[PDB]
């Protein structure tokens, strides 16, 4: 199931080339602040994912060419992300650098200075947990999603910029992605390709990342765990445009404004 | 004023050695999950301090021995922390960095040391800066108006020759309420102590700090848009050091707050 926010915190199922609208099935209310309303969907998903099947066909369809996504969780509890980790420890961004799929990476003016992109693939923790053995992995993950960690070149305030945590276009439930250790994911800058690896060569596995950062911090409904990025960082000046594919995840493209 | 959250999410007033429960006039859900209420509260408060004033003397006080002080903000958009940041002569580095909301623990939870046979857990004493407003590129001279209140922090840290080191449970104690910003005169001026068990360890004015109130404050928001509730750690002084099993932490902030936590073995 692909679970997505859109047109101001609304909630809905992606279904093809549009949206069904889940807000009034599900009681979120989209002008709740801080909205927290897509963690709550996570926390009780096994509870709510029945019901969503069963009234899906008398919900309202938009097609996706006319609402505006978001990203799927404003406000995380933690941002948890794992340098490197491709074949060829863990820090912390703030919830402020989240931007959606259809917002602009805002480059800072940062005097003899490159922005860089990183491609990576997201996993969405979907349980409050401490201390996960790697045989429970799955136990505790919500689903995947898209994600750009982009970077001033030279600190953890050179990743806190607002924009340039991109993360998008919606939630892939994992039960929809049959081995997430196998999935290729592709990044294009404007027509080319720059960054293209497949999960298989991750260095610390997604069962290890989980176990690792669930030994020292206990994770919440909602939490973003970056995965690493491949070869293939480098530099992104305005009016470029990213585009982003982790195969049975999503695919999204930002364009890129200088501030 | 005072305000804290207790017994589930509660919000209160504290009124000399009481409380005042102010739920239910503040329209706060403390059934609320993830719980958002002090920081609903915080954006709105300008516009609620009157109707609390209004409502006070009409509402029953609770003894403070009767209730569990929680942490006032548990789940922040974001927790800045800038390191060391104290003049070692009195008188009048990576950059900030993150802690994970995760972390937070409250005035009457215990700090859960890990188990680390050849490393140390130091306590470190902090002001918090409690920020009250949506806001980015905040100049130093407008830093007033983004500032909510103070509360008392401790940033207890595993010693190594890492961000993980910061990132255990209950290494980011906060409370025991937040002070709001007009009970304190001037923040540049407070005096901060903690002891563990009978003996000072650390003890400085915040007029030593080397990066001011106002400079943080631009600092953060030149990077970040902060949010109602973010906590800025603004550093410790000298005397950092070991922590065991069965001690007691003691911090005071004039003006701000007091709290004791015990530390625990895991």
């Amino acid at each position: 199931m692909r679970l997505a926010r859109f047109d101001g915190g609304r909630l809905g199922v992606v279904i093809g080339d549009e949206i069904a609208d889940i807000t009034a099935l599900t009681g979120a209310d989209p002008a709740q602040w801080p909205d927290m309303n897509m963690i709550r969907l996570i926390r009780d998903f096994e509870g709510l994912r029945g019901a969503i099947e069963a009234a899906l066909p008398g919900l309202a369809r938009i097609p996706l060419a006319q609402v505006s996504l978001e990203t799927p969780v404003p406000w995380p509890n933690k941002i948890i992300a794992y340098p490197v980790n491709y074949h060829a420890g863990f820090f912390l961004k703030p919830g402020s650098a989240l931007s959606g799929p259809t917002d602009p990476v805002v480059l800072p003016a940062v005097p003899g200075r490159e922005v860089h992109h990183e491609s990576e693939l997201a996993i969405i923790i979907g349980k409050t947990c401490r201390s996960v053995a790697r045989e429970d992995w799955k136990d505790v993950v919500f689903g995947y999603a898209c994600l750009l960690d982009m970077v001033v070149r030279g600190r953890v305030f050179r990743k806190a910029y607002d924009t340039f945590c991109p993360v998008g276009p919606w939630i892939t439930t994992a039960d929809a992605v049959n081995d997430p250790a196998t999935l290729d994911m592709k990044l294009w800058v404007n027509d080319d390709l720059r960054q293209k690896a497949n999960t298989r060569d991750l260095v610390l596995d997604i069962p290890g990342m989980i176990a690792t950062a669930s030994a020292v911090m206990t994770l919440q409904p909602g939490d973003i765990i970056a995965t690493g990025t491949p070869e293939g960082v480098g530099p992104v000046v305005d009016g470029d445009r990213i585009r982003i594919v982790i195969d049975q995840v999503g695919e999204m493209a930002v364009d890129v404004v200088q501030g």
